[PDB]
């Protein structure tokens, strides 16, 4: 089961893509076969993935998925811990960090720039009607410009996203995550 | 006249873009400011409409009405200033019913829902206040409201977004255009 | 119906409203909820008038934003309306009704408003956790300490006013949706 | 110091203080905070004895009650004490003024009293969530609408009380925590 | 009903007497664990040496922290018996009553203050302890092994609390009227 | 390389001694044990209390218990407990999964009935133990629970509570050998 939902054989270009990611990685997410029933879903899912995960930031692709996975651990999503979590881990080569930040950031001895970032992260996923400028300001105190300041608050609310479909449907992550990157 | 509390730097809008906003202005009468926000990046601005058209205006179970009485429901809870003028002003143009309107943005209980409206709304401000906490008993009562799973995931998928679309403005600091206001009274 | 809860008013109180329908449109719907009493009525009417009308520090503008913000946090449909409406009115400015209705925090407010604004939320949601220096925090923002009393009341009757309007249901006027956009 | 807030009291209220002293034998010092203002006195004790004492089919010990659960919630002092003091004053036992102070679900109340109180705690932890359903569970615990107009309104009221309290660090006086032990 | 959940041992009754004789009664606490000889020392170990051991905090320091988290929780048991506790060593019956009640408006030194403070916070917000929160307590005037007494003091009560609250144990009548 | 963020020497030999029969029986010695070693009476009433509760006779299994140790855990986020009793659960039940899950959301697991009543009683007891009513402990009864299983439920979630916070407070660090093992 990839989820608790129930929703045709996958188009064309779905089994292409399927296909390039099984190539790639050894496996194809299960958050692209929940997709699978639609293609413009699939298709805008990956196009937002892609771009805010892997386009051009300030911030590094660890950066990230380190957001993804203190916004996940504060929500306590089963599907973005493990995914994210691996991530970290295979990112970072450092298999205690990716269990730190799904257990507890603070426990992990982060630089300021890290701590302020991560810090804002939990804001913004907690109590977002407090945001004010005090929080943007303690941003740029840490060394972040306005757009790094987008990319951190683009990227937390993503995962506020991910996180609310992932447990409305109650999503699975890929057994093979697990084991990675440990 | 700033959209935002960011410092943004911006070039010129690509022509593409420039066009595309002058059919949501010959549309609408105003260029949505959460559109200006994403033109720094047409790459940006394109996932951005793609996601929210099939989201709010794409087939779906849910009427469009429906979709934005979730938007709101989750707004209010939230305090979005964003998104509570800009689908606000939309629940009052789809009902017909400025009061409705200010019902959603205040409490919806309020409302004289159906059953089923009252479903989906619930269902939202668990799914917003405590994401952990969602079980099986809370998609079999949308079921017990008439809802299939492709609607459980279309309720999902939207009350999902608009955290997203909150957060980004909160952080942020985004700005409604002040056209919304007035509209639909 | 002006509210969720089950004879005729009496002459004094028909005669109030007269005098309400004359200077307002309207004999607003949480007056007619305490109607069935006028020992309740005038208590409340009481309270009401000295809290919002009366003699203070703040301007009526001031209170009327506290109670909107204090509304706003519980969520109050009665008194969201009534006061959001009255925010509109008394500023003249559509948009800060519904800034404060919405989030407080995206007004363009003084130091000294956002100061008021910020207690009267900490009242709201933690009135557990008062310290001093919430009180240090109004003098510097120049209250003196009849402004902080003032602040203190006005948030702490909209605590009891959104908690009445929710408990029983109390529906405000529909005039109230159109006024002063 | 009766709060943390900063002439002489007029003649009608010190009147009133003397015999409050004689038959209570304090002068309660919420009525000494309101005694900068003769108008905001009145108000507050028409609308205190009205709600504590006037006519209901809610029981004075009910209403006192209600008092205590709310502002144990709040973790509001003064109201705790002098409140929880009427507690054991009206009821007789000690051990129930400290349960209801601390947590009212060991108290081992009637299905009445547990409505009651369940209804109050709602109200007051989450007003934005008040349903028809609410209601519904006190009509069949046996209270008429009018109760649960009164329910709903001593709950609302120390809502208020707590708040003016927390925000000002009012003092209730040392003879409550001797009182009725 | 010391809860909502027989013979008791030789030793037991032999420590039950002593109790009694020395407190004029028997902690119902210690009448729940009484089942099981070995878990009743385990416990009676483990609370001798938290609120009775050397430290440098007193023994009411950690009564005044024992109550403090109990209030947040509304723990029914131990505000009843570590309330009578403040009353008594402290020989003041109103302070006992202000930190059951709202420890804010008690009018304690600044050093009191940020350990209270300290003890909310890991009662309320564990997961979000920094060092913030222990260079705070260094502030006030509290060394390492101070910070491990504050702790371990408002550590145990979330537990005590817990189990409590669980079974709902109940405190002895005599606490309610004891140094008023 | 620290156990905890503060000042805490010289261990007694009979600790010395213990500590290699830790290596001999968990390939490591547990840093709680050794936080706990600046006093030997204290290192004594610990592993008491712990052997007693998480060891000794139960209707409750060892994994039943540290399932509600690592539920607890995560609700309080006590990155010591979670990687120590993750490793537990992991170790025990020889279900990597299992352990990710209870760590990450235990709803996600599939638990019987009787599993999840218990952990949604640790869980309300962890947020709202004001609230706990004998509702509460009809449902553990309902699920087929003893109420000597129920005291033992409410022990083990309620030691938890104080374990994550003592841990919390001082910054306990937990083995980095917890980490790799039993993947």
């Amino acid at each position: 089961k990839i989820s608790a939902l129930d929703l045709g054989e996958l188009s064309e270009p779905t089994k292409a893509y399927f296909a390039k990611c099984e190539e790639k990685l050894g496996l194809v997410p299960n958050v692209l076969k929940a997709y699978a029933f639609d293609d413009k879903k699939l298709r805008a899912f990956t196009d937002i993935y892609n771009d805010l995960m892997l386009g051009e930031s300030g911030l590094s692709k660890l950066d990230r998925e380190m957001i993804a996975v203190a916004v996940s651990s504060i929500n306590h999503c089963y599907y973005c811990l493990t995914a994210h979590g691996a991530a970290v881990r295979q990112l970072s080569g450092d298999p205690a960090l990716g269990e730190m930040l799904v257990m507890n950031f603070r426990a992990a001895d982060l630089s300021p720039r890290q701590t302020a970032m991560l810090e804002f992260a939990v804001k913004l996923t907690e109590e977002p009607a407090k945001i004010v400028e005090a929080d943007r300001a303690a941003l740029r105190k840490a060394g972040f410009s306005d757009r790094d300041i987008w990319d951190i608050a683009s990227t937390a609310a993503f995962f506020n996203m991910s996180n609310r479909v992932a447990a409305a449907i109650d999503m699975r992550p890929n057994d093979e995550y697990h084991a990675m990157a440990r």
